[PDB]
């Protein structure tokens, strides 16, 4: 066939039951993550080749940058709850892996604040019970398919991208591969 499991995707052994159509996990001290976010806009071009009907969900981890990666995912989670995902994605990036100037919880919260969002708004979302539960849920996804790597993404909690398995000769000709894989799955 021209997609194969093993090639362009793996099948997870057990499948994840009621998941998020398309799942995909990241990290703020992840360079392939870095690149799917600033380089290869790896969630935008999946976006625009998905169906009509299906949404998208992106969860950070903890198994990254110990106590930071932990502070992070809750930082992830205030993003989704205010909804600011779209304003705080690259300066986290670039922050952590770029300049180097996020060290601590305060410099997370830094870059939401020259984002807009304000102190007061910041500091209730992060001590809220929605962000608690918000990454519970975030630690249960991945927990529910044994993630120890990242980038990662899941179709409807069966099919795992496997982007070893595709060219990189060309960034462009690799992240359409990529995204007509998750296509393909989603139609699976």
């Amino acid at each position: 066939a021209q997609y194969e499991d093993g090639k362009q995707y793996t099948t997870l052994e057990k499948p994840v039951a009621g998941a998020p159509q398309v799942l995909e996990f990241f990290s703020f001290f992840c360079p392939h993550c870095y690149q799917f976010e600033e380089v290869l806009h790896i969630s935008d071009n999946v976006k625009k080749k998905l169906p009509e009907g299906v949404k998208m969900t992106k969860y950070h981890v903890n198994f990254m940058g110990g106590d930071l990666g932990k502070d992070l995912t809750q930082a992830w989670a205030v993003a989704m709850a205010l909804g600011v995902e779209d304003k705080v994605t690259v300066p986290l990036f670039e922050g952590v892996q770029k300049t180097q100037t996020i060290r601590s919880a305060s410099d997370i919260r830094d870059v939401f604040i020259n984002a807009g969002i304000k102190g007061e708004e910041y500091d209730a979302a992060w001590n809220s019970f929605v962000v608690k539960s918000l990454v519970a849920q975030q630690e249960k996804a991945a927990a529910d398919v044994q993630l120890r790597g990242v980038p990662a993404m899941f179709v409807n909690g069966k099919y795992q991208l496997n982007p070893q398995g595709m060219d990189t000769s060309n960034m462009d000709v690799f992240v359409q591969q990529y995204a007509d894989t998750v296509k393909y799955l989603s139609e699976k």
